[PDB]
């Protein structure tokens, strides 16, 4: 399946005997699955994003099936609004952002899809986040009268600027769009943007 990024990239999966859908997420480290009952021995951890820190339940040596594809690894279990199948799992899935063209990368999950970008005449690092609506940054000044807005996360929500119609470049494929600054861990590249560089999931 390829899969573009138009909507939220929702796949059924299978876990622990149970049918549930879950969201394809690159900016995932780890695969996080809402209150469910996993028998086995697991370990108390905590996992961050936007808002905040969650605690769950680390469960290790779990079978799941993502769109019928087979995986088995680690699974993290807590009060999760989307159930998220983070790197651990997309790598076994042999899943890879592509963006479509004679050129246009492929690129694999091993390692989290950093790729640098320039935003307002500067050079940052930012994620390649399937999981992600919006394209989130950390604080910096751009041109506008921007409009307050609230995003979430997962940890909860933040409050964030929003500026419209901003020019942005990553890995040198040009976009102009929506931009939400502020104090996000980690810049990430959603989307409203992945979309207009031509960017699917692919399996
Ligand atoms: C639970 C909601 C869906 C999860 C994604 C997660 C993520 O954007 O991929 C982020 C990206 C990196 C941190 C910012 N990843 C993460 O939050 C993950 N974090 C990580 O992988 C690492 N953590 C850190 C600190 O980097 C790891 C070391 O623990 C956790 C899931 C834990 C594995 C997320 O937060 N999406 C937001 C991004 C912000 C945005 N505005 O786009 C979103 O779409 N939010 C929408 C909708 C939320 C979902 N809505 C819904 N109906 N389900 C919004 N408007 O509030």
């Amino acid at each position: 399946p390829q899969i573009t990024l138009w909507k939220r990239p929702l796949v059924t999966i299978r876990i622990g005997g149970q049918l549930k859908e879950a969201l394809l997420d690159t900016g995932a480290d780890d695969t996080v699955i809402e209150e469910l009952n996993l028998p086995g021995c697991w370990k108390p951890k905590l996992i961050g994003g936007i808002g905040g820190f969650i605690k769950v339940r680390q469960y290790d040596q779990i079978p799941v099936e993502i769109a019928g594809h087979k995986a088995i690894g680690t699974v993290l279990v807590g009060p999760t609004p989307v159930n998220i199948i983070g790197r651990n799992l997309l790598t076994q899935i042999g899943a890879t952002l592509n963006f479509c063209g004679g050129g246009g990368p492929q690129i694999t999950l091993w390692k989290r899809p950093l790729v640098t970008i320039r935003i307002g005449g500067q050079l940052k690092e930012a994620l390649l986040d399937t999981g992600a609506d919006d394209t989130v940054i950390e604080e910096l000044n751009l041109p506008g009268c921007w409009k307050p807005k609230l995003i979430g996360g997962x940890g909860g929500f933040i409050k964030v600027r929003q500026y419209d119609q901003i020019p942005v470049e990553i890995a040198g494929h040009k976009a102009i769009g929506t931009v939400l600054v502020g104090p996000t861990p980690v810049n990430i590249i959603g989307r409203n943007l992945l979309t207009q560089i031509g960017a699917t999931l692919n399996f």
